[PDB]
């Protein structure tokens, strides 16, 4: 029972909405097979060491994202930046959950709305194969998603977003109420119904893959998925996408792993947890991509169109694909209900931890918030609800893609780079290894220390610089955003990227003493401050820097 429960818990925390929603369309947009090489390379090199480092930091220091930086007082800015990024992500994460809830509600019927067109929301240009370079957007499923759910046809761009959709408004209200009621009592919510939610996604994926393999056109989709277009590997768009997807999917760099590890037993094995989580993450992503490409190859065969134009490359790819596969299953209503219930539960569980990260990180900084978890939870949830209500307008898909591109991109890459730089170079990679040994009893291997100190920061810096210099103006299918939209996106990214120097300056000015005294007080652990007067600072000697 001990091992099975641990395996189930790890498996349940891996698969999450990132894996089943964001990876499909990021892989499709990048050609499929060509997206796996950068994905796996970054997975190993950055994700595994950073996941392990965040787990170890949280477990040892027993502090949230903001307060964990008592070891290096200058990086509370990094803590605040990751907290802000976590706050930003929820705005559109909850909107995706609302879409899932809407589809679940719409699935309750014997005639699924996305099977054949002719409804009130269908344009005259519909084309139903059964009844008779553009992304199409004229099939029954695409028409349904883009008109009867988003009502995107009523917006001409990001400058004409319009008023919130009342149906999506109600769905967002329900999602937010569920989140609050599941977050107000405390952080302990597991061990009750995780059994069903820890296995339903994998069963759904298994049946979907088994059915998709045996479809008229799945062979072409699989061939495209496995084919690697090496010309795509030299543009840096695939590399930026892979890095951002790896850090969003693993959960490293959002301040959530630190907060959750703060509650772990002091003897808990972070190495095993990181290894298993990364392995499951990779395997699930690969299988999901396989199934997605099989389904879209079937669609290409059925729609008499090239595989590169069957469905959109935006955030609605899964909501346009999975209904198509479901319609091909016997008793489609039951399968649709099961699939969308699975999606809703998965999203709710993921978003719960995502918001708990911010709640705990901010509470650990001010004790008043910790003493009033209910009111603080309500405030955070209400702010998220309003800023997401901004994203369920008629032109809300444009704002959603703006956020999905600029909220956790270069911002999280810079935050994780600064986390690694701070911890390793300033605190001491040898000190971190000593803490890990004191916790689990064994010291990290040479590979982990090398990744923490040299390999991971180098790759992260390269990715950040390339993303900053190689920037593509935003587009959504055939829509090209106005320049001020790109400026607003970069401002959103900078809002979190810039908290680091601001806090460094603030700490330098607030500190009292001489320049060397200021640096000593800024690069020394708070509980270790009293050695500064004695003037033995390990950060001022070459040995601290050359340690490995
Ligand atoms: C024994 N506790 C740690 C394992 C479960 N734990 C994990 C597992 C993998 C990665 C992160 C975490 C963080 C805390 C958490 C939250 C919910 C379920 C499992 C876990
Ligand atoms: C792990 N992939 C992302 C899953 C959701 N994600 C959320 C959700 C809502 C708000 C913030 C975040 C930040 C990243 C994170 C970390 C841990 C669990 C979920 C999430
Ligand atoms: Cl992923
Ligand atoms: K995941």
């Amino acid at each position: 029972g001990k091992k099975i429960d641990f395996l189930l818990s790890v498996v349940g925390f891996a698969v999450d909405l990132a894996n089943v929603w964001r990876f499909p369309y990021l892989c499709y947009k990048n050609g499929g097979g060509a997206f796996l090489i950068p994905y796996t390379l970054f997975l190993i090199i950055a994700g595994m060491p950073l996941f392990y480092m965040e787990l170890a930091l949280g477990q040892y220091n027993r502090e949230g994202a903001a307060t964990v930086w008592k070891i290096c007082p200058f990086f509370k800015g990094v803590g605040y930046a990751v907290i802000l990024i976590a706050l930003y992500v929820g705005f559109y994460y909850n909107v995706i959950i609302a879409w899932s809830l809407y589809y679940l509600f719409s699935s309750f019927t014997l005639n699924l709305p996305w099977t054949d067109c002719g409804h009130t929301w269908n344009s005259p240009n519909c084309t139903d194969p059964k009844l008779l370079y553009s992304k199409y957007k004229f099939t029954p499923a695409a028409e349904f998603y883009e008109r009867g759910v988003l009502h995107l046809h009523e917006s001409s761009g990001i400058h004409d977003i319009g008023l919130p959709q009342w149906q999506l408004l109600l769905c967002l209200m329900v999602v937010v109420i569920v989140l609050y009621f599941s977050l107000w009592k405390g952080v302990k919510t597991s061990g009750k119904v995780v059994w069903i939610t820890a296995t339903l996604p994998y069963f759904v994926l298994f049946v979907l893959l088994v059915h998709g393999v045996t479809l008229p056109g799945a062979s072409n989709g699989i061939n495209a998925y496995l084919h690697i277009d090496f010309y795509r590997l030299k543009e840096a768009t695939v590399w930026i996408d892979a890095a951002t997807q790896i850090f969003f999917s693993l959960g490293a760099g959002f301040g959530v792993l630190i907060a959750f590890a703060s509650y772990n037993k002091f003897d808990n094995n972070c190495y095993r947890d990181a290894l298993l989580t990364s392995s499951i993450n990779c395997i699930t992503s690969f299988v999901s991509g396989f199934a997605i490409f099989s389904i879209l190859g079937y669609m290409a065969h059925e729609h008499k169109v090239n595989i590169e134009d069957v469905a959109t490359e935006g955030a609605g790819l899964v909501f346009i694909l999975y209904p198509e596969a479901i319609s091909t299953l016997s008793g489609s209503t039951f399968w649709a209900v099961v699939f969308f219930v699975m999606l809703l539960a998965l999203g709710l569980d993921s978003s719960m931890g995502g918001m708990e990260a911010v709640i705990t990180g901010l509470a650990d900084d001010f004790q008043v918030l910790k003493r009033h978890r209910k009111l603080f939870t309500f405030g955070v949830t209400f702010s998220t609800f309003l800023l997401a209500l901004f994203c369920i307008t008629k032109g809300g898909i444009y704002v959603l893609t703006l956020l999905d591109t600029f909220a956790a991109g270069t911002s999280i890459l810079f935050a994780v780079l600064m986390e690694a730089i701070g911890v390793s170079w300033f605190y001491g990679v040898d000190r971190f290894s000593n803490d890990i040994q004191q916790m689990m009893g064994f010291r990290p291997g040479l590979y982990w220390r090398l990744c923490w100190k040299f390999v991971s920061p180098a790759f992260l810096l390269f990715v950040v610089v390339v993303s900053i210099i190689n920037f593509k103006p935003l587009t959504y299918d055939d829509y090209i955003f106005p320049p001020w939209a790109n400026w607003v996106g970069w401002g959103i990214a900078l809002s979190s990227m810039v908290l680091v120097p601001i806090y460094v300056i603030y700490k330098f000015l607030s500190t009292q003493g001489s320049l060397w005294e200021r640096l000593a007080y800024g690069i020394t652990p708070e509980n270790e401050h009293h050695l500064v007067a004695q003037r033995d600072i390990r950060q001022f000697q070459l040995q601290h820097w050359l340690a490995i």
